[PDB]
């Protein structure tokens, strides 16, 4: 029967609640118990808080307003304020004090998952103060994660009239008796009983989710670490920019601060960097997430040579330049990987930082030859089936759901073996028609990138793989040069291809690598360990690129 | 004959030449003459110097490979470097040192549009130091005005070996005695001589300047002020954001920094703030310059209520969340000016500092609404003529070229009155057919505007206008309110609609407004003074709004 749920703000998704830090106050300051409650309220409907929260007036003509009710309210109690007593001064403090409240968020997350519409109603102010950023961040990072937020200030009304809670039904399409309503302040829980809401006081955060938990039948504390936070394709900003007439690059773009420039790996999507994008733009950075030349709304020339490391490198530079960014930080997996290793190369003074996942700098042998490398090793062999244009193309390109069904699996759950594909004929030969969905993905993930290859296919992705001695020649000429920028190395344990022993030699070139481990790790790493990346990424960011 | 022309960087688009920091530190520090210089070059082309120009090392490893160089040069001399010497610190300052040689680019500038290929080639090195960003942000300024950029440690090669000048020609598609170099150093010229290059000795730059005017026979110095650059539609980024279901949001982005939202006119589009955007870039800043809703590659939803004030910044709101942006700065010109205020008013935490051209804040009249208001002023007749859903889109439409070719007029050169349209029954119907080219746009610009608004037309943008009703009881909720964010006004001497009086009460409802003014300035503001507009708002921006 419990269809909706609705989340009050200070108190329940953000604590400590501003009402408390009143309190404190009052008793850091030792005036009279409630002296500034007193004040806050003053003169109910007709007081200056009321305006303030009906949105008539901001938050900065409101501040003195506050002070002179304070001046007021301690006459009459026969008190003298401090000297020095500055209410702006109070407010900063316990605005900026305030933090998402973890618990209750994810609780309310779950509650969406299953299928509830939720809300946040709060009575809140139209904030004006020089340090406005701060609280505009939080309402942002919170807003997101339901379906609507009614403020206060913006629809004229407040708690705990009974017209919001009115507007409230009409926002949710539900009637009363449909949703479930938590606040701190019980006045405000009043009218939403007499409408037959069921209502929760929040005291402490765990005693109200176990109420909730029982009214809604639905395990909210004590559940599983919930993933990151993933994009909804089309919630996202997309870029476009053309670097040269037949190619066109794009982007999808979260965040403001230093530029972080994501990159892809073989055969992936701007959307296998899903659980990264939030996260970083959370954490402060400006994220360009790419589709890598020939993948997705990105172009795909045919031709081999539009593919190598020197274009592709070139290309990306362009990307900066057209762009006006004078650097960003690179970021890449796989394939991804070897390409952000170069541009520190070729190009240091446009990377500010340098990160790689399970790609490891391997430098070019100048005495042998790259195929000759590749037949060196057993787990390559794939490589070497990659070669001829078209095979691979039309394997790949055959059932694209099973394509990557089959590729995007956890460690346990392999169904290839990238060993002998060559001789086998084939990635598929041995794995099933219908593989089963990984533990990783969800069918309609893998529908998306079922439905970006349906626009290039396989030759562009391919044909990164066909340039071995033409990025041979080139990396050549790098043996002299040295990685002295900001750089990490991120190895991930059960990559049966990209093992972490193959960066072994790194510090070689590379003498402040700064490294990450992730156990129990597959090849694709982001979607298969999306909080550990997201942690090591976010804390080498602050640390080496800010 | 001539059809290129070629410019060194160091000493010839950038001063002060490195090269002379090391004759100065010299002289600084009391050291043998040339000392510096004699480290440097030491070894010729199997040297440190080279393998650095040549690309074979990073400016990091050269660092103390050059230190030795001194140490071995101070022997031989048999003199003591002084106590605390640092080659890192010495070329650290050098590099910073230098800025673009203005009057050069522009010569170079004009050059290209009279149509020479030009290009810059220079020995430069891959940079490494932890303050690469200083030097990739000057080269990023410097080759956007230029065909090639060739660069010694990108290429391989050196000035003065004589491949690169083959390489130089082959990049050019010129013979040699169709190309001019500038160059400072002497040496590097005699290749480009021994294959009948015109060259120019650059000690000076006037005098280098007007060998140049005489060889190629154009003006380059004392000519007039240049515009400010503008933008190649398709160089730049394209964003789009769904801001709901029905309507998506075009912009255009450039730039790093605070982000800064543009909010162009009626009827206009991005391309308004043409001249605005890489300056901004430039200056520090994120550019995000909107086509405006119902204009451009932007939605236009047919409906009246799609385009009252209300709508339009709560999708703007929304386009701020989409994009992970906290707050940004507003800066709106007629309509978008309009539109700014509000947003300020309405949304002040999302708001980092708002600025308008032309648009006065006028509050509501809670007493006489607006259909009144209008009708007391015979400027704003035009705006009754807009009324009837039809009749002016119709007008618009028939005619693009003509249309904008009418509206887009400098003071002097106004071809149209708005003074009693509705009566004449036309905003046309006593301009001509065919009207002149305005000395503010060219064919081309105006054609870029044809081309946009035959995606949609004038409906939507006429729409802005049809809820007059709406936006009055709208804006009558902020009467009590105030703007406290930082916030400019800029007022147009000859905007004779938007006349610089109609703002003489703001300090009423902003009290630190912060004013601009401009003389001999139409209402097209950003085209017409376009180097006033960035000095001012760039000034303004770096104070207030950082
Ligand atoms: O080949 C590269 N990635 C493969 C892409 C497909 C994936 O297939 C998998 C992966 C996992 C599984 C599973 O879990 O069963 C199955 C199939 C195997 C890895 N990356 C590079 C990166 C650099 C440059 C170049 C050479 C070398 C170094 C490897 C490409
Ligand atoms: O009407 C608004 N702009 C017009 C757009 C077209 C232009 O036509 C011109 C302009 C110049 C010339 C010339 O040089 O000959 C000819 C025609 C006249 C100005 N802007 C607003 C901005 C706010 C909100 C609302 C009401 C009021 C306050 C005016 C719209
Ligand atoms: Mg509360
Ligand atoms: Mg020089």
């Amino acid at each position: 029967t419990l269809r909706a749920a609705v989340f009050d703000l200070d108190g329940v998704l953000a604590l400590p609640a501003v009402f408390g830090v009143l309190g404190r106050t009052e008793e850091a300051l030792a005036l009279p118990r409630g002296l500034l409650n007193d004040a806050f309220q003053k003169g109910g409907p007709e007081g200056a808080t009321t305006r303030l929260m009906k949105g008539e007036i901001t938050l900065s003509q409101w501040i003195p307003l506050m002070e002179e009710n304070c001046r007021k309210c301690s006459e009459t109690a026969k008190v003298c304020l401090p000297k020095n007593f500055s209410i702006k001064e109070i407010f900063d403090k316990a605005i900026s004090a305030r933090k998402i409240n973890r618990p209750m968020l994810q609780a309310a997350l779950m509650l969406r998952k299953k299928g509830f519409t939720t809300a946040i109603l709060t009575n809140t102010w139209l904030d004006d103060r020089a340090e406005r950023d701060g609280l505009a961040q939080l309402m942002c990072e919170l807003k997101m994660h339901f379906d609507f937020l009614i403020e206060s200030c913006q629809v004229g009304m407040v708690k705990p009239e009974p017209q919001i809670y009115k507007f409230l039904l009409d926002t949710l399409k539900a009637s009363p008796s449909e949703v479930v309503f938590l606040d701190d302040i019980g006045a405000n829980l009043k009218p939403a009983r007499d409408l037959g809401m069921v209502t929760i006081l929040v005291q402490d955060t765990d005693t109200a989710l176990k109420e909730l938990e029982k009214v809604t039948g639905i395990q909210l504390l004590n559940t599983p670490a919930p993933l990151p936070t993933s994009c909804n394709p089309s919630d996202m900003s997309h870029g476009y920019v053309t670097v040269k007439p037949r190619v066109r690059l794009h982007f999808v773009e979260l965040g403001s601060g230093p530029a972080v420039c994501l990159c892809h790996g073989f055969p992936e999507s701007w959307y296998s960097w899903r659980y990264q994008i939030p996260a970083l733009a959370q954490a402060g950075y400006r994220v360009l997430a790419m589709d890598m030349k020939g993948y997705g709304e990105s172009s795909a020339p045919p031709e081999i040579e539009e593919y190598c490391m020197e274009v592709l490198c070139k290309e990306m530079v362009t990307f900066l330049d057209k762009l006006g960014l004078s650097q960003a930080v690179f970021i890449g997996h796989d394939w991804g990987g070897m390409l952000v290793w170069y541009m520190a190369l070729f190009y240091p003074e446009r990377v500010r930082a340098v990160a790689s996942l399970n790609t490891p700098f391997i430098p070019a042998n100048p005495n042998m030859s790259p195929l000759e490398s590749i037949k060196a090793n057993p787990v390559f062999d794939y490589q070497l089936y990659f070669q001829e244009p078209g095979v691979a193309e039309a394997e790949l390109e055959q059932n694209l759901s099973r394509t990557f069904k089959s590729l995007f699996r956890a460690s346990d759950e392999s169904v290839l073996s990238m060993h002998k594909v060559c001789e086998a004929g084939g990635l598929f030969v041995n794995s099933p028609e219908e593989p089963s969905l990984s533990r990783m993905v969800t069918e309609e993930e893998i529908q998306f990138y079922v439905q970006q290859f349906k626009k290039s296919g396989f030759r562009g992705p391919l044909n990164w793989y066909r340039n071995m001695e033409r990025n041979w020649k080139w990396a050549c000429k790098s043996l002299g040069r040295k990685i002295l920028i900001p750089a990490l190395m991120v190895t991930a344990e059960k990559d049966f291809v990209l093992v972490p022993q193959m960066s072994q030699h790194m510090e070689d070139w590379i003498p402040h690598l700064k490294r990450g481990h992730i156990e129990d790790c597959g090849h694709w790493t982001q979607m298969d360990k999306p909080t550990e990346v997201n942690q090591i990424l976010i804390k080498w960011l602050d640390s080496d690129a800010r």
